[PDB]
């Protein structure tokens, strides 16, 4: 009773793909070579030609979901490398048909947009060095990078380690809703203290970012390859997916608003982050379309259950209010620390070279979390 079945949420890894596939069938060896040698092919300036000189491979040889997730990540990384190139200005506004058609095919099959997404580069872009050793940074590695010294391993692994840390709270969600219907007051308080404990533990995981991500490398390099073609001046009308669409289609770039973890606690605790017409709420709602289907289904199914904030508010129980508030406080702590990280990794490098609009969105989301406190 957690239903890792219907909503595809693993007990230890959570929204992450449990044990992602490292290699694709030999049929797709031409795809795998490009994706694995992206730093070299970009630096040498022969990535684009090597992509242009590909044959349209059929997505029919991708049998299981794991291989379909790998190919999504493989083609997603190739697309970002093709579009952005060296990342200095020369942008390709047309994705070749031999890449654009199979990518769009597999994208429709997995109900995800044809752009690199959080679920590709974080949830499915990992492996454990020794399978018998635990899930720790030191025992882990990413499958794909963009450039040498892009700090993508540190960026993707720390996001994943945070996502895994938060999974420990997702398994107590059924207990929260059942304790509410059965009116098991003490169980609900204990369940809320357990969620708060897990979110407090996930804050220490964030600390690891400083050890494996450099401000200059993230801002001047990594940031470029995660950028998309929705509201982007250097791709005004979007990107053309050759032989699939007639018109250039606009797709949003990489966003952690695509992480189901933070969105599900915002829903669970009844923090009005999606409710309203404002930019912040609209953006977070849009990013749900960039999540795997089972995961966006879990978020609306949580919305379909009675409110935890309203239940706690309906009772003159200080102990239940304190437990609920510990969860909210743990979320404000994560977002307050995250705002400090964004100052180091975006605000300062930008000053030594937009960023204010990103700061406003984050401060608003944090504000909304802060205002959800009962007191
Ligand atoms: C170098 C470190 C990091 C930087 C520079 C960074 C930057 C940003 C920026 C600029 C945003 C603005 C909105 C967007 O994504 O479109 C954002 C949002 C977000 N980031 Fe990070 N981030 C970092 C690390 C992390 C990590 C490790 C996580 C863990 C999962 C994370 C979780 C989030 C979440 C959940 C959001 C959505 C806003 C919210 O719900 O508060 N970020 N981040
Ligand atoms: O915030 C965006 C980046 C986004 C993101 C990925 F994309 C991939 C993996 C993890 C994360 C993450 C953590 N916290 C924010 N994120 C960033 C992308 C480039 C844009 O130009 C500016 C926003």
């Amino acid at each position: 009773w957690t239903i890792s079945k219907e909503y595809h949420i693993d007990e230890e890894v959570g929204f992450a793909l449990p044990n992602p596939q490292e290699n694709l069938p030999d049929f797709y060896n031409d795809w795998m070579f490009i994706a694995k040698h992206l730093p070299d092919l970009i630096e040498s300036g022969q990535l684009r030609e090597r992509v242009e000189k590909l044959n349209m491979l059929s997505i029919d040889h991708l049998t299981d979901h794991k291989s379909q997730r790998l190919a999504r990540l493989v083609l997603g990384c190739i697309t970002m490398a093709y579009v952005w190139g060296k990342g200095h200005g020369d942008v390709r506004k047309v994705l070749p048909r031999n890449i654009a058609v199979p990518y769009c095919q597999l994208s429709k099959k997995l109900e995800l947009p044809p752009i690199l997404v959080y679920a590709d580069c974080v949830l499915a872009n990992w492996k454990k060095k020794d399978p018998n050793k635990p899930l720790t940074y030191e025992n882990m590695d990413v499958l794909f990078s963009f450039r040498d010294g892009d700090c993508s391993k540190g960026f993707f692994l720390v996001s994943l380690l945070v996502e895994i840390a938060a999974a420990s709270a997702i398994k107590v969600i059924p207990t929260v809703f059942k304790a509410m219907q059965m009116q098991e007051r003490d169980t609900l308080l204990k369940a809320l203290l357990e969620i708060a404990s897990c979110l407090e533990k996930a804050l220490q995981v964030f600390h690891q970012i400083h050890d494996h991500v450099n401000p200059k490398a993230f801002f001047s390099v990594l940031r470029i390859y995660l950028s998309g073609w929705k509201g982007n001046p250097q791709l005004s009308d979007g990107l053309v997916y050759e032989g699939f669409w007639e018109d250039p289609k606009e797709f949003a770039g990489g966003s952690a608003g695509q992480s189901s973890v933070f969105q599900c606690f915002d829903v669970l605790l009844g923090i009005q982050q999606t409710a309203g017409g404002g930019h912040a709420a609209q953006f977070l709602q849009d990013m749900r379309r960039y999540m795997p289907p089972a995961h966006r289904n879990f978020l609306c199914s949580l919305e379909s259950n009675p409110s935890v904030r309203e239940f706690v508010l309906s009772k003159g129980d200080a102990g239940l209010r304190e437990a609920y508030d510990a969860c909210v406080k743990a979320l404000v702590s994560l977002r307050s620390y995250h705002l400090q990280i964004v100052t180091k990794y975006i605000l300062i490098p930008a000053s030594q070279q937009g960023g204010t609009d990103l700061m406003n969105f984050l401060k608003t989301v944090r504000s909304t979390t802060e205002k959800s406190l009962l007191k």
